[PDB]
């Protein structure tokens, strides 16, 4: 791979997490670029099942896709790519920003999401963990989509019951989770079926439970929401489809919008 670069150029800086795959550093690129470096243990974790997250990184190029930058491939192995300032984007919503966040950054956040999973949905690539954990965000809200180790070219909660039943992953499982993912930001972070253990989850959402109407949340967007939740995958609607809607939400669905103390 033209991909390649020499390890003396990568300076790991300040360190952002840990876990059995490795670990996850801020640092320096040539001595000028800012970046996120990912190291895997040569011990813990294959390193071709290590280097897959990079293989699919390297066909997808898209402005809200974490962007990769380069690779070391022999043991010890290391990940590059664009640095995203803010973290994932349910620590965000949770912490000290999550307070002023009203509908129309909420909603913008959802469309720039959008944008990349219908760049995903037009390479026929499926994501299987979309989720606010995966998401990462960056300068002037900027939100990217993270994290391949799991996608292929064909967590319960999030999860379509297709998918966590039979195992039949498609970008429609995907636009499944993505109807969760939107309670998650109007919600601030909440974790989604508030109460609820994964065996009582599986067993209502197959009854044909669904999450209500988001407190202040409008039912114009709850119903894009099951929408994204119909039990036959087919009849989901595409990521262009909510891209757009998203896109156009104050104009065209909700003109008379206003803001309240939470949304
Ligand atoms: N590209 C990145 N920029 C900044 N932080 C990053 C990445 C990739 N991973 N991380 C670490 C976060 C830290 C918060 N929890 C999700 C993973």
């Amino acid at each position: 791979d033209a991909w390649e670069i020499p390890r003396e150029s990568l300076r790991l800086e300040v360190k952002l997490g840990q876990g059995c795959f490795g670990e996850v550093w801020m640092g320096t690129w040539n001595g000028t670029t800012r970046v996120a470096i990912k190291t895997l243990k040569p011990g813990t974790m294959s390193p071709e099942a290590f280097l897959q997250e990079a293989q699919v990184m390297k066909k997808l190029r898209h402005e809200k896709l974490v962007q990769l930058y380069a690779v070391v491939s022999e043991e010890p192995i290391y990940i590059v790519t664009e640095y995203m300032s803010k973290g994932s984007l349910l620590d965000f919503l949770k912490g000290e920003m999550g307070k002023y966040l009203r509908l129309p950054q909420l909603v913008d956040m959802a469309a720039q999401i959008a944008s990349g999973m219908a760049y995903v949905e037009r390479m026929n690539y499926v994501h299987r963990d979309l989720r606010a954990a995966n998401i990462l965000v960056g300068e002037n809200l900027v939100c990217k989509v993270a994290d391949f180790g799991l996608a292929r070219l064909i967590p319960i909660k999030w999860t379509a019951p297709e998918a966590a039943l039979y195992g039949r992953f498609t970008i429609k499982s995907d636009v499944w989770s993505f109807g969760i993912l939107l309670t998650e930001l109007t919600t601030k972070g909440r974790v989604p079926y508030p109460g609820m253990v994964n065996r009582e989850v599986l067993d209502q959402v197959e009854r044909g439970y669904r999450m209500p109407c988001p407190p202040e949340c409008p039912e114009s967007l709850h119903d894009l929401m099951c929408q994204c939740w119909r039990k036959d995958p087919e009849e989901r609607p595409t990521f262009e489809y909510l891209q757009a809607f998203l896109e156009d939400y104050f104009t065209s669905t909700e003109p008379q919008y206003q803001p309240g103390e939470n949304l």
